[PDB]
């Protein structure tokens, strides 16, 4: 397969809910479909769209945690490091 990620059926479903084709592409493409997933699913605080709260969502099940932010994106890179060697923060 390609030198990037791809999911299984129940995880492909999550990026399909954001109009994608699973995680079946590079870091920059997954984070694009994930940004629009959070924007549709509206899993954020009213006073701060920057802070994400995934309580009981398939995205919280996918990442293994029910919160992250656009200032602390390390939960994405912990998802990616398991597939390919890449950057983190
Ligand atoms: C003050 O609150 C904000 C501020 C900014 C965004 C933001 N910033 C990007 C981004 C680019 C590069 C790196 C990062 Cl870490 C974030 C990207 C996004 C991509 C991936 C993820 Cl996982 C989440 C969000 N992102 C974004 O999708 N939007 C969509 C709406 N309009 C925009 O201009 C920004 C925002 O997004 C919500 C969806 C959380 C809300």
């Amino acid at each position: 397969q390609i030198n990037q990620v791809r999911p299984k059926l129940p995880l492909l479903k999550i990026l399909h809910a954001a109009g994608a084709q699973g995680e079946m592409f590079t870091v920059k493409e997954v984070m694009h479909y994930l940004g629009q997933y959070i924007m549709v699913k509206q899993l954020y605080d009213q006073q701060e769209q920057h802070m994400v709260y995934c309580g009981g969502d398939l995205l919280g099940e996918l990442l293994g945690r029910q919160s992250f932010s656009v200032k602390d994106p390390s939960p994405l890179y912990d998802m990616l490091r398991k597939n390919l060697v890449t950057l983190a923060t």
